[PDB]
């Protein structure tokens, strides 16, 4: 009905986009290829790619990571690494700046 109207589709794109990046990438890693499906889900709708992390991430937290990973469809082994590329993108801590 009316629940997970901008969540559960922006997992669904995001699915897709993961094997597209797993297919062009072969000797790749699953954080370069979780970190190119989330550009691309974000591509498909004109948002910016860190507002389909808080989607995909609150998707988790509401059905379970192991709900999520089978929506994506990942691995547990990738999925776990999807908090650290939101930590990597979280990286205050690594630089300098006047604030």
């Amino acid at each position: 009905g009316e629940e997970e109207k901008e969540i559960d589709k922006l997992v669904e794109l995001f699915a897709q986009a993961y094997e597209d990046a797993r297919e062009k990438k072969r000797n790749g890693t699953p954080e370069e290829w979780v970190r190119d499906a989330i550009e691309e889900a974000a591509r498909r709708v004109g948002r910016s790619r860190s507002r389909v992390v808080e989607a995909l991430r609150r998707y988790a937290e509401k059905h379970g990571k192991e709900e999520l990973l089978k929506r994506a469809g990942i691995t547990p082994e990738a999925l776990k690494v999807i908090e650290k590329i939101e930590k990597e993108e979280g990286s205050l801590e690594h630089h300098h700046h006047h604030h």
